[PDB]
């Protein structure tokens, strides 16, 4: 399918040069395009095994089999003499800008995936527009360019986690000889939020600058795809217009869910509001048991808050439940309270938020446990963290023919194509994929290369590592133990595990058998590592490197033959020997 | 060579049972041995591909081809009826203890390797003695069981590093909203040392307990091997005696070097003294440029010391020199001074150490630079960190025939055997091997299994990862860039690199382009990762996991197809794209 790849590549690339590495006439064209600041893809036919067949197949477009050959939006433009003559006639600029559509690419959504896709496409000469609009929360919260992670997700959340971890650092410093008295040190919410928000603002501004500098058109407008190639945009003045694009990337992400109960929208908040909140939440109820819920509860408690988590059923559904239980046990032993088997029925307002002060209001939460008994307690802040959902019917006229699943997410092939041939979807709205910022970035960058640089590489969505930034962090890569046993049977699963104590916790008088790690392995496949799990400090740094080895098919023997780095937490993965089957305690 | 393996296994195992998994008569013997608390190796012939050939070859020792078959020190003891009859006659205990020698194994040296080897051997029924003696430093410093890492190496050093890192944690906490004022907080050396030493003491005691509980004989005595099977021991009362052992493991480690200059031994100290020093060093000169020198200088400076490092030529000789320079640049920008191209000539004493106080003395250091100009400056403490050396002529009568190299280290085959067939060497004294605690532990455990459990697996000494715990930590696995270019040529090496900023450093107002990572790759071998290098926080946790992937032969494509964990430092390894060849700035 060499000819098939060539046709697809020529038809979708915006500006593409077919070249050879050792070709003085190709260098002449490259240098001209560089001086003219015309961005383009380049295919060096000498570095392709099928380069000779591609060179001959080009004649079916251009009539010639020589290099260089320049194409614009599927049209052969010329050889070296022709391109250079156009340039000398000041005609090349017009030719490279000729298009049926306003843009080669319209990205709807300026978050993790969309920005990554748009920037990468422009690198290859695609005339690109990135649309971003932030629908305000119920209380009016909005923010700048960059998406969920940047503004109300990974970035602020990990920063506030770090604020929380520094609590323990202050306690520990005494034991290591520093003269501070932790009991006399307090935390100021407003100071922290100001610092977090100043960094977010530098990211908002940096994205706008980068797009300008990369010749990407940024529109702060809500986009609606009204036909395969037409995007209706509404700007902040409510002015409505239509732009057209050849390729469309949907990258609109999700927003928090609210339960359908009285008072939820009016009196509660979500993570969208928390990270810029202009008052300390105070006594807080977090409703939900997702990683978002536990991460937020964890740092609120470490910053001195009185924190309760209301749990409908289990913690961290979809994660290894042994690990989820250890995560919650640690939180409960460090000052987080849990209302178990419990759901809210209504939020009543007892005091309105005092805008002229850094004070929360006061709320009455009524709920009930699964056995029917009543929950009733006052809180100053109620945070809903019960999941996130796409928002697409506000972005997709059903007329267009982009298929959604029962959850409202876009149904895509393994190259991110929707059911409309020129429309693609990336990030959290792509059904069935891990909903993680680096996934969206990789999917968007790799898709842009396929569209505009003739690349073929797909995103690999398997064994994507995670880290939950709870007070004691939880990193994982691969299968949970229970999923492994379900798939292969208990007799084919061997689990090696161990507690451990960070050296840093020894002089600090922290707990000896709370950190924990395990390898879930498949006996019949040479003890293949199906899943790695670690509860401990710096769990994301620990886990990341092993995700490469698991991607490569690491076995238990691969871990064993590797030598540890001492003293680290991570080295314990290289000497695991206690199996769950053996019954020997992991302590 | 199945018969050859069997002969070797039978001759060297102390107590070994040849069995099958599904064998009720073997279970009868196993249960008896368990009740009698007779430890032994077990070879399940059904789990060996050549099990049928081994079962037949056993008859050449025992006259029978059935299982179970029990051997003690090369002697066939009996089948199930015979072993059970011995047990019922209360004769089995005597038979299993019969030996030509006092011990199956004498370990000379109770450090990382030796303790690991001795404990593992005893698991298989080897009657084991572990000898440990700590020759005092020039000023009289000594310590307990456990070796260099435990007492005067990795453990105390990383603990004091952590004390130093907490300095930055206190600074950072303010920016994250905590009310402390770092400028009013000071550090107390004695409090820290007391905490470090209390942990070390728990390790000393724990090793003694473990050896007792594992039936290993601990002798706090200096051992000298006077013939292949005889060890002369001198206890702390100077009483001299001789014990005999079948196998001997030399695991005696190294001690710091002193330069041959007036005043060095009398007035300087080394790392052996630093970690229990009963006074703060004060204004300190560290002579040397090893990882030990830089690690100690780094935490002394972070704990408020006035610190100078005297460097003969380069930093971290043998490490990637681009990385070593970045390590030193960071130290110099954070309050460590460097006396470059400089060597000491003599240390003169100006004030004697005041034992009735926590005060150092005062010293005059005279030296000279390579151009002949004079160095002369006063310091309160001078720490020599100019390398470590073995001490074996005090442990090895040349009579015995154990070959040493020009540096005094033991010349070993790839199974740790010396030139004397029953004598092995592990850890730092084994010539040519990485001198690291986890290496010594793995070598010792794996050797014990080969000696006493019929194992065949060797220690793999290639691509052993390291981490230097300087104030900004430096982790590496594999080749330095310069070694890669020397081995394969510059045109075959591609280096991908990037600066990065820990998210934790953003709100804290730390430096934007100081952390750095690179992958040194081989073009002609599918961009194989020859070396990984990272300068940043938690560098050991970052690096460890990748050492498995490198062990498995990771390529650049393996890193690229892996998805990052966000937000971490380590994830930057999964998106590297800037090559050194390209000339594009890594910032
Ligand atoms: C509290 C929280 C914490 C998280 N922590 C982590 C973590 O630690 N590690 C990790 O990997 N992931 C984390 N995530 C998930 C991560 O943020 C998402 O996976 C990532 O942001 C998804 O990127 P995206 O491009 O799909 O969508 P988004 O980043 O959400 O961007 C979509 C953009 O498009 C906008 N938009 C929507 N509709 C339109 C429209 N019609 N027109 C124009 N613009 C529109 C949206 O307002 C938004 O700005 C967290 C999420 C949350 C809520
Ligand atoms: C300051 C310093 C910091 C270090 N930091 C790290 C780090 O961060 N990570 C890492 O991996 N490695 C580190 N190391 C190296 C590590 O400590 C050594 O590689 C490890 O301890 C070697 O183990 P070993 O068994 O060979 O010898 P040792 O641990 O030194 O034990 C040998 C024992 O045998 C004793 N002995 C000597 N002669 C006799 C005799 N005749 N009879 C009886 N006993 C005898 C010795 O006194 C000693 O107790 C560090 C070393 C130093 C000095
Ligand atoms: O106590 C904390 C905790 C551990 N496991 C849990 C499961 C559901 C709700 C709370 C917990
Ligand atoms: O300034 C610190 C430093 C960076 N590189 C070095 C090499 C030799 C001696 C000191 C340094
Ligand atoms: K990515
Ligand atoms: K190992
Ligand atoms: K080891
Ligand atoms: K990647």
């Amino acid at each position: 399918g060499t000819s098939q790849w060539l046709r697809k590549t020529v038809d979708s690339a915006a500006v593409i040069l077919f070249s050879k590495t050792t070709c003085p006439y190709c260098k002449k064209v490259k240098d001209v395009l560089a001086e003219a600041k015309i961005k383009h893809a380049t295919i060096e036919l000498d570095q392709l095994s099928n380069g000779s067949a591609i060179q001959k197949c080009l004649a079916s477009f251009s009539k010639i089999e020589t290099v260089p050959q320049m194409f614009v939006r599927g049209k052969f433009i010329g050889d070296s003499q022709t391109v250079l003559k156009y340039y000398s006639n000041d005609e090349l600029a017009g030719i490279v800008n000729e298009s049926k559509y306003d843009y080669d690419l319209i990205v709807i959504g300026g978050g993790s995936g969309g920005l990554a896709a748009g920037k990468e496409a422009a690198k290859y000469g695609a005339k690109t527009a990135v649309l971003d609009y932030v629908e305000p929360t119920p209380i009016g919260t909005t923010w700048g360019l960059g998406g969920t992670c940047v503004n109300v997700g990974c970035i602020p959340k990990k920063l506030m986690h770090q604020a929380g971890l520094l609590s323990h650092a202050l306690e520990d410093a005494e034991h290591f000889g520093w003269s501070l008295d932790r009991s006399k040190i307090s935390h100021n919410w407003s100071t922290m939020v100001e610092g977090v928000q100043s960094h977010i603002g530098s990211l908002n501004w940096g994205y706008k600058v980068a797009l300008r500098d990369n010749q990407v058109t940024y529109l702060n407008a809500k986009g609606r795809l009204i036909s395969p190639h037409e995007v209706q945009i509404t700007d902040k003045n409510q002015k409505v217009s239509t732009i057209t694009g050849n390729k469309i990337i949907l990258a609109t992400g999700e927003r928090p869910k609210y339960p359908e109960i009285p008072g939820a929208v009016e009196y509660g908040i979500t993570s969208d509001d928390l990270f810029s909140l202009p008052y300390f939440p105070g006594k807080t109820l977090v409703i939900g048991a997702s990683y978002v819920a536990l991460e937020c509860a964890g740092f609120l408690a470490s910053l001195g808050g009185d924190v309760t988590v209301m749990v409908r059923s289990i913690l961290l559904r979809g994660f290894d439940q042994q690990m989820a239980e250890k995560v919650g046990d640690y939180m409960e032993n460090h000052g987080v309270k849990f209302a178990k088997l419990c759901v809210p029925d209504e939020i009543k307002q007892l005091k309105v938020v005092d805008t002229e002060n850094n004070k929360p209001g006061l709320l009455l939460v009524k709920g009930h446990y699964t056995d029917g008994k009543k929950f009733e307690e006052e809180f100053e802040t109620v945070i809903f963290a019960v999941g996130r959902e796409p928002q697409l019917s506000k972005v997709l006229c059903e007329t267009v023919g982009v298929k959604l699943d029962k959850n409202g997410r876009v149904v895509c092939t393994d190259d991110e194509q929707t059911t409309v041939s020129n429309v693609y979807a990336i990030g959290d709205i792509n059904a069935g994929k891990p909903q993680l910022t680096p996934v969206a970035i990789q999917a968007g960058r790799y898709l842009a290369r396929r569209l505009f640089a003739g690349a073929t590489e797909l995103t690999d969505y398997s064994n994507v590592a995670t880290t939950v930034f709870t007070p004691l962090e939880y990193g994982a890569c691969g299968l949970s133990e229970e999923d492994a046993i379900e798939k292969y049977g208990d007799k084919d699963i061997e689990v090696y595990h161990s507690n451990f104590k960070p050296l840093e916790w020894t002089v600090a008088h922290r707990e000896d058998n709370v950190c924990y790690m395990k390898l879930v392995c498949r006996k019949s496949d040479n003890m293949r590592v199906l899943g790695l799990h670690v509860l401990g400090p710096n769990a994301g740094e620990i886990t990341q490197g092993y995700a490469v080895a698991i991607k490569m098919g690491a076995t238990k023997a691969d871990f064993d033959r590797t030598i540890g780095i001492h003293p680290t937490c991570s080295e314990t993965f290289t000497t695991l020997h206690v199996t769950k089957k053996s019954g020997v305690s992991p302590i």
